[PDB]
């Protein structure tokens, strides 16, 4: 029941082979729609493009995309995360050459196709309703 600061920002640099690990739990029951998201953006500023946002609706979905001058490009859902309710939960961003691989709880989710290079990620911002135990950035 300790916890950083929700909204949490951290800078970061990012390049083939780092890894962002991200642990907490969902604040709310399920029933109450609660969401998490994690958004790398592409500068500091609070206008700055994201290359990789990431938005679980618990219970229902995980949609990705990327906002790019300003507009939200195409959007990426899956339909089933095993994200439990009421429970922790790990969330690892693996960085490679061509996508981001998404982990959650031991289980492989996704591989999402580049659209920005990574090494011009400048921050990563993981907000909405959790409670966050740590978030540390990998080589
Ligand atoms: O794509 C990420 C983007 O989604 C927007 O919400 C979408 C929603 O995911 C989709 O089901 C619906 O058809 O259209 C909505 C608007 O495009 C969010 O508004 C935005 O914050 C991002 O999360």
């Amino acid at each position: 029941m300790s916890s950083l600061p929700v909204p949490y920002k951290l800078p970061v640099s990012l390049s083939t082979g780092a890894c962002v690990i991200i642990k907490g739990r969902p604040k709310l029951s399920f029933i109450n729609d609660p969401q998490l998201q994690v958004d790398f953006y592409t500068g500091t500023d609070e206008d700055s493009d994201i290359a990789f946002h990431f938005r679980v609706h618990f219970g229902h979905r995980v949609v990705m995309n990327s906002l790019e001058f300003g507009v939200w490009k195409l959007e990426e859902k899956i339909h089933y995360v095993p994200f439990e309710d009421g429970e922790p939960f790990e969330l690892r961003i693996y960085v490679r050459h061509s996508e981001y691989e998404v982990k959650v709880n031991g289980q492989y989710i996704y591989g999402f196709a580049h659209r920005h290079p990574p090494s011009y990620v400048k921050m990563i911002q993981v907000w909405r309703d959790v409670s966050l135990t740590s978030v540390c950035v990998y080589n």
